[PDB]
């Protein structure tokens, strides 16, 4: 169909579970040729596993995003066996306290540009590309948890509006997604109190599933959006946290 | 059942302003989509154009005449509808109203919006009934080269998020999702006549170096009425190849 | 009868508006009076406006027992009659208002509200602009509470309402900027009145919790606000909608 | 009605990048609120610009060299203040750092915000009240200076909610277009396309970013915070 990515490599960050997971099966279902990342080797095994039982041609690999050494060796090892990652998604991410926001956007900021600078060369080789990146997923408690949460999210937005501007002239999109308050590991199980009061603010009356927010990605990665670059396209039910 | 990504099948789509342009674009993406496809114009020539282009391009469905600006159009519109293929249960708002000045954004904002809310309302009983719904407002596209064409679309713009936001978080609980998508500069009939150092001018404001197509705000479209965007509600798309004004 | 006007060298230091003339609309209490005390406090000839004559009475005795020249007079913003026949009157007794404070509003309402209320400010702005064209200077200030971009109005239209606020005042503003008129928008928080200090406890702790000064806006701080858009000072300030909310930014 | 504070006597102020532009207007502007300012620069003679002209303006404090990119000026830098003037209650970040160049500018930028910034809260902590005030740069243009701009917001807004229960306000100022530097060696071909793109049809002066961070700096301004006023005479660029 208009939506194949038949014929493409796309580099999943975080994959072993939740909103990456899913990523990753739907950009294998629409024929991309998958590269799922987890920090541990148990986890990229896992990967692997999950790629074969949905029928999805790729890997797993284990990728420290925090690290240039372990960014570049990983690159390498995927040009040499697979191919140029033309589909990059960064998802994975290094009670909250009301003083740790920034070390936490401003980490997990340089390690999107990390990443993306490591695979903007293959890119524009290829004069094609889609990088996504995808928000924090609502729910931390606190007050902490909100700052946090919109603290993410304006870095995201900022600097995925940024790199779309640097790079466009490649025919290279930039986008992120920004979730709300997703089922997830880390939500499914949150105090019941918590849960309620976080669907009490959300006008669809329920939590997103990771295959909601997978969707957007594919979307987003498909050359239906290729004129799309910039955004931020929140998924979030109608709940918006600033 | 049937049960594939992507699919309208079973589904009545309702676009209005779909003679032309985006509209046309929309109207054939959700018909290559599976869906039954009502495509609205203010003329009974814009109504005919549309059926032709239906029928050409394998789309079942119909051209009908409605002025949004009307109670009685809006009305009317919908029991044809309702009466001759079932309830439309996606929605595409894409009907909006010598040189541009910086004074008609008022007019022409308040105007839309009015109009919109006179459409929405319409539609969301069939969709109230059904507990599932897509509407989709399309937003203006730049309509002239500087400060009056940026004032005015960017006044569009806003106002157009606002109220799409608004509806999102008010019909939500119904499984009635409400979103925007806010195109850029386009390839269209003001953009094909433009002298080519006005056209090199403009480029250099897009990061991608080029106008959008038709096809290409299409697609969005045609993803948001998707149910894969069940949880995308009370957004607003820009597709504007990295040219951003507010 | 009822009486629809009602009138109010000691120089302080506070005025620099040099008895500009300065109208704000839905002045009878809360922000409004506090925003016309504000514009009194900077020399401004204050006229302050209710839709009642008693209304304007109150707005009247409230400038006087404040020391402030100018007057209470009734005004609805939402009628093309109301606007222009009380503007000729301001503009035959007091003067052209070059300042002018959008705060009366109303409160389907996910629409009404914040399109009945746009469609206000335009008449109004649309009005007063011909006199500050003519002098070549001018302020209009919006308050959120007009369209409900006011916490205090709930959280529920606030975000999309503000937006609204927010893209009509960016537009009016390049509209009329040529003109050294300057347009901006204030949008409070929860500000402290009746309503929000008859909140069970429970509920008003909940929504300090919400609120990173931890206490509701006093209608002063608002009022400061808009007196410095107002001023000499915030010529370069155009287009701008100014959050006042001790950090709880509702979207 | 007539008496209040919305001066700023008693009080020590800290502007960075005060040698010149808007950073010196600001100065000015504090001092003439009857702030205690301190103005930093990066160099000797900077600090001896800041303190000739603030002496020349009758205004008490000092021109200190500061370097924010740096742990060690930064500490040492306030370490001298705090013995020597007293606890700079409003601070005013207006120092930039120079360095595909949006991703380490922002970057940098932000982290020396951070780093002044947590410097300073704990004198505005024991006092239990501060003024905290980012200037954002003027005006590939456009992605610098957004990106600058969009950082600025959100760090601004966290960091106002991090310290709003100490009763200290955080807010930020973009400026547009201003009389400074570039725009005074502009071809007038350019400037006439720039005037044309602001609606007041001027850039602005310094001194009009000066009179926004006042108001801020003042207790009218309390209930202010998290805020990004824009200063920029009606051009907007997102």
């Amino acid at each position: 169909q208009s939506m194949s990515l038949q014929g493409k490599v796309a580099l999943v960050t975080g994959a072993s579970r939740g909103i990456g997971q899913a990523i990753a099966l739907e950009l294998g279902r629409l024929g991309a040729v998958v590269i799922g990342t987890a920090t541990s080797a148990s986890g990229a095994e896992k990967i692997a596993e999950t790629l074969k039982a949905n029928g999805v041609e790729g890997a797993g690999l284990v990728l420290d995003v925090s690290s240039d050494e372990s960014v570049a060796a990983t690159l390498e090892h995927i040009q040499q066996h697979l191919g140029q990652p033309l589909i990059v998604v960064n998802n994975a991410g290094i009670r909250m306290k009301d003083d740790e926001w920034f070390d936490v956007v401003n980490t997990n900021l340089n390690s999107l540009y990390r990443l993306s600078k490591a695979v903007l060369r293959g890119m524009t080789k290829a004069r094609w590309g889609r990088i996504i990146n995808i928000g924090s997923v609502v729910g931390a408690m606190g007050n902490a948890g909100q700052t946090n949460y919109a603290a993410a999210k304006a870095g995201l937005e900022g600097f995925t509006r940024a790199l779309a501007r640097e790079v466009g002239s490649r025919a290279i999109t930039v986008n992120a997604v920004a979730p709300g308050f997703i089922d997830t590991d880390m939500t499914r199980e949150l105090p019941e109190a918590q849960r309620e009061a976080l669907l009490g603010q959300i006008p669809l009356g329920r939590l997103g599933q990771a295959e909601e927010i997978a969707k957007v990605v594919g979307f987003l990665a498909s050359d239906g959006a290729a004129y799309v670059t910039g955004a931020t396209v929140p998924v979030n039910g109608g709940m918006y946290m600033s």
